């Protein structure tokens, strides 16, 4: 019945022949600057681990710490501590240069080695046995920078990304502030890489990012900027820019954002989290909004081939790009679903409808 | 109304991931004795109807003069991780009926096993047709065609009358009409079935049951000696059926005949009890069938909502059930050795 349909009812599905396969929960917000919900897809204020979408707040704080500047970090190092990078030997190259700026050392960072995130990088390190190291680690540029954070105001290196090293306390209030909730609304757990990671409504994430976009409008646009946005405009133009630093060859958030050509940036979160920050243009304004948006998703389940095909789609939805844009995200918008003798067994359907454009006033939109 | 019922990870306590689960448990005539989520919901057996594909070839006339042992129909029946063990057991049934790879119409995939794909890897190794986990069916079905007299060629295609038989035997089995078997086709291009996921925990009720009616002598049909000794081949070689550190195969082991256990691709799986002192205490005064859908896939949390319910029904003791304890609550430490989160199973059995 297409008039009683809801939130609960948001789903992307597999198929198998037109026979359903696996069937997975949509949420999903688009904010304006100011955080005002402007479209919805599921429970768009779902508590959400942010997971690595938060690290262009992350560098925020980092940015913001006092003496930092001085290490002349550039946009590229800035782009990999915005990053879950493939651990390419430029991402691991760049991450041994930014800690020489810093006079650290591996031995300082307090993350640690894992598989390649690209089943490329994965498969050149399975043929010579190599052993992921620290300066491997996905997040390997965010660690030099809190490593960066901690010397320049003059605390200990030790402990760096424990709850109680002032590096974190800034993390903590500048997470807060960024979402404008007060601190108790921001929940913490621990991340693979050791470090405290944010929790807070779904929406929030949205609203990052849509100041993110909004302050390199300003910056654009030759406005005087508080010193924080000034550094939101650089953390975007630095991910436009590097967008390479921030995922690698082949990854979404680096095709995305190359396709894109500085109109937006995104990053992904594990477990199936998704933030995009647009740039105002003729979509934003067709959408509704007179500034900047953000975008923000997560998959119920964290499925990670799922929620790349539901962005892309919904980037579609919203008019965001052109289909020559998104045309280099097809084989992400569509996955193939091709059996070993090369045979098309199925296929990906978005069975969730975008709530905010309507509908009897009657009909409840409860979200879930 | 089919409840609300889910599997939920979590970090530090906050919700990470939520996973809806369905499940049916049945007797060995196919009544519901207990459920979560939705235990009809129309479903692909995928890989979890290899039983059903495996009694269609034993009951071809002819293919008992091929000779296949035990372990041979333990492979016919197997997701297998394609070990070299695997690919020579799958080699030695092409020797038993005379054929070749080059008859095989599967296609290599990257192994199940990330442990074997990631020495496939290191090695250049591309799989080909006789390492496809589907391989020991696959040579089955060639076996019937061969055994009657059909075309080799096109045993797979539907118009096949090998795939006629399967489709006749998963619906007999499922108590169903043609009509209500779906099908589309998997990855190794065979045609495969989907059915109300409680007939596809009748199927496994039926294979226990049909094993404790063969070890307690009774007139059997040569339907049930048949499903009797498929379910006696899995359990006597569990480790054809998926292969070293597969969940199957450490469930089988575990229970030492006990049960049978076997995975669908896209998280569906499938148990089939015989008869124990923890089946009459669930109140039924036969075997068990016992079948389980993740809506979304995920096959940890598949093994995961498994062993919890073998741990509710009471079926196995709690030190053979400690033997799938990493299963059961799968690891969740970091890169650093820190323990991060967990998973939490608020759903309830409903009877």
């Amino acid at each position: 019945d297409p008039f009683t349909m809801t939130p609960s009812e948001d789903f992307v599905v597999t198929d198998r022949g037109g026979i359903v396969e696996n069937s997975h929960r949509v949420h999903a917000a688009v904010v304006d600057a100011k955080g005002r919900l402007l479209y919805a897809l599921g429970n768009p204020t779902r508590m959400t681990l942010a997971r690595s979408a938060a690290k262009p707040a992350q560098a925020l704080a980092i940015l913001e710490t006092e003496g930092v500047a001085g290490y002349g970090f550039d946009d590229a190092d800035i782009a990999l501590m915005c990053a879950s990078h493939s651990s390419e030997d430029r991402h691991i190259a760049r991450t041994r240069a930014m800690l020489s700026k810093i006079k650290a050392e591996e031995a300082d960072l307090r993350c640690g080695g894992h598989p390649s995130l690209s089943e490329m990088v994965n498969r050149s390190w399975i043929k010579q046995d190599f052993i992921p190291t620290a300066v491997c680690s996905n997040c390997s540029g965010k660690h030099v920078g809190m490593l960066a954070g901690a010397r320049a105001i003059g605390a200990g290196t030790d402990g760096y990304h424990l709850p109680d090293h002032p590096m974190q306390g800034r993390v903590k209030r500048t997470v807060a502030e960024l979402c404008d909730l007060d601190a108790g609304d921001v929940e913490w757990g621990t991340d693979g890489a050791n470090l405290p990671t944010p929790a807070f409504p779904l929406d929030r994430l949205g609203r990052i990012y849509a100041k993110l976009a909004s302050a390199a409008d300003g910056s654009d646009a030759g406005e005087g900027q508080s010193t924080r946005c000034a550094a939101l405009a650089h953390i975007f133009r630095a991910m436009a820019r590097h967008p390479e630093m921030v995922a690698g060859e082949g990854r979404y958030c680096t095709m995305l954002m190359r396709a894109f050509d500085g109109a937006l940036v995104g990053k992904l979160g594990a477990d199936a989290s998704y933030a995009i920050g647009v740039r105002a243009s003729d979509a934003t304004r067709q959408l509704g909004t007179d500034g900047a948006l953000g975008i923000s998703v997560k998959i119920e389940d964290g499925n990670l081939e799922m929620l790349y095909a539901v962005v892309t789609e919904l980037l579609e939805r919203l008019g965001i790009g052109s289909p020559d844009v998104r045309s280099q995200l097809a084989s992400f918008h569509h996955p193939q679903r091709v059996n070993t003798m090369g045979v098309t067994t199925g296929g990906v359907s978005f069975p969730f409808k975008l709530r905010g454009s309507v509908d009897d006033p009657r009909l409840a939109a409860v979200a879930r």
